[PDB]
């Protein structure tokens, strides 16, 4: 598992890193976890702590890409088509770093 978007993200800063990555692992186990609760499937753009605390790390949206969410105009989506092994897959490598 070599991900381009977990590399970026472990570049920033100690605090920074630790941030956003506590955010993605969120937004991963919620889905993983509940599988039948659809809400979990969209973060808003908007949103305060995504908007605030993920968007603007460099790595950290290329992160929910590479776990399948898709970006549409007010919310990123986790489609119905996505891989949730997929989305374990960068949950796990994200884990890591975190240690």
């Amino acid at each position: 598992s070599a991900s381009p978007a977990v590399a970026e993200l472990c570049q920033n800063t100690p605090e920074t890193f630790l941030e956003a990555s506590k955010l993605l692992l969120t937004y991963a186990d919620n889905i993983l976890r509940n599988p039948s609760d659809e809400k979990y499937r969209s973060i808003r753009i908007g949103n305060t702590a995504f908007s605030t605390r993920l968007l603007p790390v460099r790595g950290a949206v290329e992160c929910l890409f590479e776990m399948g969410f898709e970006e549409g105009e007010t919310h990123l989506i986790f489609p119905k088509k996505a891989s949730v092994e997929q989305l374990q897959k960068i949950r796990d490598l994200i884990a890591i770093e975190r240690s």
